[PDB]
């Protein structure tokens, strides 16, 4: 018999109660898997899901002898709205308040447009992740890592806002379809003293390696440094100059719709306006930010349904960026109140 502390607490937060349900059970089922493969070296590991057609509830997963338990902790009222930040916060509080530990870390599952406005096919001319308030709801917490199991998160503009909640961010730069992450081959992996965020992004890549997938980590105390040498490329920028990138030469991430794309590569739009002297400190700058990335040949996307498209993965830095076009001056404007924005453009 030995006393000791709990290394780590991790929540994993499904915001489902849509036409995805299933795949909240699917990787329900996955994770379970994964705890009693990997064991969870004495972390502690809840589960809020807000299933349809079954109430909101918080519960703890552990291993007991060779099975699992689940301990099924509150079920909420069903007025209470999983897409909500104030919601999210609330879960987070509570199992900081019960499960104390040396640390934390947080899955959020959502899949959808990720950090794209609600009106984002509106705004292309054709949401519990809009980027500030849940930024801003999650700026009270310290993650040793928040793993972004939707779509479109790897971006400069996401790893940077949450730069300071987190010391890490694991997402794709593309879409994550089906069930999202292998949850049965990377639990012990967010359990370690310290989480195994490059372990975890290989694991996504090995799983569908001979499928289509994308994958990076970001470390957040890079970020700045990202910034301000972004900003020495694009604070001198007129609208005009911007508008004079040719989208249809560039490297897409985002497919959610035909004719305009929100997101392209990094790198790729960066090489676009940068001087050979600001390109080559950008990819210094990208090298210790983007500290692991991997890609299969081809991306996969939802549109269109139902057979979905894949498209050529030609260049691939591990982060996306919005690329501003004259054709889309609603989602221009929308841009302007990120924090990325205000920093990098000015």
């Amino acid at each position: 018999v030995i006393p000791t502390t709990a290394p780590r607490t991790v929540l994993i937060y499904f915001a489902g109660d849509n036409s995805l349900s299933g795949y909240v059970s699917q990787n329900l089922r996955a994770i379970k898997e994964g705890i009693e493969r990997d064991g969870l070296n004495n972390g502690n590991l809840l589960i809020y899901t807000d299933k349809q057609n079954e109430a909101p509830q918080l519960f703890q997963l552990k291993l007991e002898a060779d099975t699992i338990r689940q301990i099924v902790l509150e079920t909420y009222a069903s007025n209470q709205n999983s897409a909500s930040t104030e919601t999210l916060t609330q879960i987070i509080d509570k199992v900081q308040k019960e499960y104390p530990a040396d640390s934390y870390g947080l899955v959020l599952w959502s899949h959808g447009t990720g950090w794209l406005p609600s009106d984002i096919y509106s705004y292309l001319r054709s949401n519990f992740m809009e980027i500030n308030d849940l930024a801003s709801a999650l700026s009270k917490y310290h993650f040793d890592f928040i793993l972004f199991d939707a779509c479109y998160m790897s971006c400069a503009e996401v790893a940077y806002a949450f730069r300071g909640c987190a010391d890490y961010i694991i997402g794709s730069p593309t879409e994550i379809l089906a069930n999202g992450f292998p949850y049965q081959t990377i639990m012990g992996d967010m359990f370690k003293k310290e989480a195994d965020v490059v372990g975890i992004a290989t694991k996504f890549y090995t799983y569908y390696q001979s499928e289509a997938g994308t994958i990076s980590v970001m470390k957040s105390d890079e970020l700045d440094e990202l910034a301000a040498t972004c900003r020495t490329l694009f604070h001198d920028k007129t609208e005009s100059d911007l508008f004079a990138v040719p989208v249809s030469e560039l490297q897409i991430m985002e497919y959610l719709t035909p004719n305009y794309h929100a997101l392209y590569d990094f790198d790729d739009y960066v090489s676009r306006l940068a001087t050979e002297e600001q390109y080559n400190a950008f990819k210094r700058s990208m090298e210790k930010a983007v500290i692991y990335k991997a890609t299969t040949p081809k991306a996969v996307y939802a549109y269109p349904y139902p057979y979905g498209s894949y498209l050529p993965v030609n260049k691939y830095s591990g982060l996306s960026i919005y690329v501003p076009q004259e054709a889309l001056p609603k989602l221009n404007e929308w841009y302007k109140d990120l924090e990325w924005y205000k920093d990098v453009y000015q």
